[PDB]
């Protein structure tokens, strides 16, 4: 809460971040910009970060065109953030994300030049209420960024953020791809839509045409039955029910059961529960733990960066506790196939 707790990093040597608690005096040869206002996290509850997908991309274009424009050729691009720890983790967060993706930084030494003015940064917290049980780091969020792109989840080559952008919303679905061409995560559908007045409650119908234009085979409700499960079948969807409460941590009958069925899935499947965040994110978590060996905190982080608010209260706890033994299902299961 004073100018001699601001902290400027160097980036390149035309890139700078900066976490500013004053007025951020200008030169001739520095150009200032802010995200904070820009790439804002829509909050469920007292969660702050990290910044989805679609947010990553546009900072990423922004920068990537900020050096290259003839208006700032020999100008000092800083990147500035206010007073708000929030704001600052999030800004980070896309600093580092930057330097792994566009720059052959590794997770590691991004973080290490974020960290370089003693700069302390909050981790990420959840979607639940209350207190937390569980934080995500920025180290945490790099690693999953990094390995995203060596296994083909993240490709800035071909990503379409009109896509993304459409289908996040609410209006248009609240649908999200957690891995390309293998898992979407959604809103649960109801019998009956209600897309006016403010409602954005989706009826099976509108996921029919864009699931079998991107080879959704299975879909897998977590969710108490809200609609028949006739109306995906009759379209030639498999659908399976594998319900577990709400808030709740599932079993291993319900994680080895979902596994199978994702194992054994021909094309892409589409996976959801009442918000399609808590229930599913944790599920997805779990495959994703076995078959790309990536720890808990970097799983979630990935998970909610593809769609944020996912993995919810207990249920961080839970993927945090069975890591050891999907990393050991996972050994087992690409030694069977070898």
């Amino acid at each position: 809460r004073d100018p001699q707790d601001d902290v400027y990093l160097d980036i390149t040597d035309r890139l700078c971040f900066a976490i500013l608690y004053s007025r951020p005096k200008s030169a001739s040869n520095v150009h200032y910009f802010s995200i904070d206002n820009e790439l804002e996290y829509e909050n469920f509850y007292a969660d702050f970060g990290p910044l989805n997908l679609a947010m990553v991309y546009r900072y990423c274009c922004k920068i990537n065109k900020k050096l290259k424009s003839i208006t700032m050729l020999r100008k000092k691009i800083v990147h500035f953030t206010g007073s708000d720890q929030r704001k600052q983790a999030n800004a980070a967060f896309l600093v580092g994300c930057y330097m792994v993706i566009y720059l052959g930084r590794t997770p590691e030494e991004a973080y290490r030049i974020l960290i370089f003015g003693e700069t302390s940064y909050i981790p990420f917290r959840d979607a639940a209420y209350g207190s937390c049980n569980f934080y995500i780091t920025l180290l945490d969020c790099f690693h999953a960024v990094k390995k995203a792109m060596q296994y083909g989840f993240l490709n800035f080559n071909s990503f379409n953020l009109d896509e993304y952008e459409h289908y996040e919303k609410a209006e248009n679905g609240d649908l999200n791809w957690i891995i390309p061409d293998r898992f979407i995560a959604f809103c649960g559908p109801h019998s009956r839509a209600r897309l006016e007045s403010g409602y954005h409650q989706h009826s099976p119908e509108t996921y029919i045409q864009y699931f079998k234009n991107h080879n959704v085979t299975t879909i897998i409700r977590l969710n108490k039955r809200m609609y028949d499960a006739k109306r995906f079948t009759d379209a030639g969807f498999d659908h399976h029910d594998l319900f577990f409460a709400d808030g709740s941590t599932p079993t291993d009958a319900i994680v080895k059961e979902f596994l199978d069925i994702c194992e054994n899935a021909e094309g892409a499947i589409a996976v959801h529960s009442k918000a399609g965040l808590g229930r599913t994110g944790t599920l997805i978590a779990c495959y994703i733990m076995k078959h790309y060996r990536m720890t808990a905190a970097e799983t979630i982080a990935w998970v909610r960066i593809c769609r944020p608010g996912s993995v919810i209260g207990p249920q961080q706890q839970f993927l945090v506790m069975k890591q050891t033994n999907l990393w050991l299902e996972g050994d087992y299961f690409r030694q069977k196939l070898k």
